[PDB]
């Protein structure tokens, strides 16, 4: 009748340690997880003291997680190879600048039967196209994948407002075992199949929400957010159904990860935020992601950069002007106040 499966959560920021409250508070609950969950920490240095002594000390990671507390179960571990050596279940959680080097030292080192879901939000490029992160992730390191997406800004999930999640799992009984694992009467999970476009959706409604920020930056209201929202999916259906190997239905984005998490990132995202204020002040988002997300990371603008390799590889820049004009605002210099423009030309279908 099966042993407690070791849970490990790969990272420990904003959403990071939103995930581990949840977790934290599961497998302390239900047998078939061990209560000692591990969460790695890229270790700092807070006013003298190491993040992963407060942690384990005052069991809350405010830097990135304020007002909330941790279960006490949830272990901080600033060596990464230490806190995954046992794991069965491994939840990547970090931005996407990171995961690299992090599969490049746990390569080699996790159990024999580990599976792994990634709740990361953007996009690589591979020697030949589009190469998701869950599929770069399961490869190097060798193991089975799925991907949790949904609207779920962070502070809020931690507050525990209602809200729902979408499940990408092949495995029926795997689908099941994790949406056990995650599932909170506040965290409704729907586990569906195409791991592929339940992910492409988590990533480039980042991208939407940049443009859906210009719009409140140059002083627009809904009626402009719901258009750059429609035009944003518009454009996610036909770049997902070009891109994703396997088929991509339409019907998937009518789930969380899809039109929901369009929605609630577009109106209270960080990527929005720092939208605004890229419109409103000129000065680079580098700089306004340092001087406004106290260390949070910011994905949107670099997905629109990996949207624009991937793009002109083929040549089909001209044929994703939304999410285009999101990548010349922030990266080539052109007038932001020109991104009404694109909207205004948008084709009507695509
Ligand atoms: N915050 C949210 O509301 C929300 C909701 C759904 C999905 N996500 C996604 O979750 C993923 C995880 O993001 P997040 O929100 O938990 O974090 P952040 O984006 O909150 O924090 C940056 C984090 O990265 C780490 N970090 C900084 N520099 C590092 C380095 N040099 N090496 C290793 N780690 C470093 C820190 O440990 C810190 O916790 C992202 O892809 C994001 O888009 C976020």
């Amino acid at each position: 009748s099966m042993a407690s499966k070791k849970v490990c959560i790969v990272g420990s920021g904003n959403w990071g340690s939103a995930i581990a409250k949840i977790v934290g508070g599961n497998a302390a609950q239900l047998a078939q997880f061990d209560p000692r969950v591990t969460m790695w920490v890229f270790e700092e240095d807070i006013g003298g003291k190491k993040l992963t002594e407060i942690i384990n000390t005052q069991h809350e990671n405010v830097k990135y997680l304020p007002g909330h507390k941790l279960p006490p179960n949830v272990v901080a571990v600033p060596d990464v190879v230490q806190a995954a050596e046992d794991a069965d279940i491994l939840i990547f959680v970090v931005p996407h600048q990171f995961i690299g080097k992090i599969c490049d030292q746990l390569k080699g080192h996790l159990k024999a039967n580990a599976t792994g879901i990634s709740l990361i939000k953007g996009v690589d490029e591979g020697p030949n196209g589009l190469k998701l992160i869950s599929e770069v992730i399961g490869e190097r390191l060798g193991i089975p994948m799925s991907v949790l997406m949904g609207a779920n800004i962070a502070s809020e999930v931690a507050d525990e407002k209602f809200c729902e999640t979408t499940i990408g799992c092949k495995d029926p009984a795997q689908g099941q075992l994790l949406k056990e694992l995650m599932q909170t009467p506040n965290f409704r999970i729907t586990v569906v199949q195409e791991v592929d476009t339940v992910e492409i959706c988590g990533a480039l409604k980042n991208v939407v929400a940049v443009g859906a920020g210009f719009c409140d930056g140059l002083g627009f209201g809904d009626n402009t957010k719901a258009a750059v929202i429609r035009l944003g999916l518009m454009e996610m259906i036909a770049f997902a159904k070009l891109f994703c190997s396997g088929p991509v239905s339409s019907a998937t984005f009518l789930e969380s990860c899809g039109v929901a998490d369009l929605i609630t990132t577009c109106y209270g995202g960080r990527n929005r935020k720092v939208a605004e204020a890229f419109a409103r002040t000129g000065k680079s988002i580098e700089q306004l992601e340092k001087e406004l997300l106290n260390g949070q990371k910011l994905q949107g603008p670099e997905t629109a950069r990996e949207l624009y390799s991937i793009l002109q590889h083929k040549g089909l820049v001209d044929k994703f002007p939304l999410f285009m004009a999101v990548y010349k605002v922030c990266y080539e210099g052109q007038p932001v106040g020109e991104f009404i423009h694109c909207l205004q030309n948008h084709p009507e279908h695509m």
